[PDB]
């Protein structure tokens, strides 16, 4: 069936959807449509083309108020080179004293950074598992590990200075605590001489693998 009404979705609305460069841009919602027990809604963007996408795949184009974000919310945020673009991921904190209240976003594709409400969006009709829409299976395990053990969250104590090793790409870099920032860490690699921010639970660090 098409419709006009879906929860609190109508068409003619303005509203965000994902690119297939997994990218989010603005658009106007054009249709919603039923095939039993499924729904899609279609997004005519911006630059006129067009997508028939999952609701989990549409965004509201506006900012959501902090009540209504929790721990594994499914979230559309603003992602930094020198270029901003906006990009899916999961709230994996909401604003509290010791992040100097600010939210702690985890993206789809491994990065995190900390952002403000007025950079955020929330996505229409998540998945019940938010999770379940990540592509990457061990991004998507970490995220329902992290989501579901949450307050329960081991990290390791990180003063700058400190020399460590770091993952990239399979295999461990000599690498030193540059800065760190509430929950994250920002590593320089040291043959490299470039800096990544990284969750200070992650993995990636040695002494969290150890
Ligand atoms: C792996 C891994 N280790 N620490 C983090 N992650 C992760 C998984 C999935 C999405 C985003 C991230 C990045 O920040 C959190």
């Amino acid at each position: 069936e098409n419709l006009y009404f879906q929860g609190d979705l109508i068409v003619s609305m303005r509203i965000l959807g994902k690119k297939r460069t997994k990218t989010w841009h603005k658009g106007t919602l054009i249709a919603i449509q039923t095939v039993g027990p499924g729904k899609k809604y279609k997004v005519k963007f911006d630059n006129k083309g067009k997508s028939l996408l999952s609701g989990n795949h549409i965004a509201y184009d506006y900012h959501p108020p902090a009540d209504k974000l929790y721990v594994g919310s499914r979230v559309v945020a603003k992602y930094k080179g020198n270029q901003v673009w906006l990009y899916a991921g999961i709230v994996a904190e909401t604003p509290n004293v010791k992040n100097k209240l600010r939210f702690l976003i985890f993206f789809d594709d491994g990065y995190a950074s900390y952002v403000t409400q007025s950079e955020l969006y929330p996505i229409c009709r998540p998945l019940k598992k938010t999770w379940e829409d990540i592509e990457d299976i061990s991004c998507r395990d970490f995220i329902e590990e992290y989501v579901t053990a949450y307050p329960n969250r081991p990290m390791v104590l990180l003063k700058s200075g400190q020399l460590i090793k770091t993952e990239w790409e399979g295999t461990w870099w000599k690498s030193r605590v540059e800065e760190v920032d509430g929950s994250l860490v920002r590593i320089l690699f040291l043959d490299d001489k470039r800096c990544e921010w990284i969750y200070r639970g992650s993995t990636r660090l040695e002494p969290m693998f150890s």
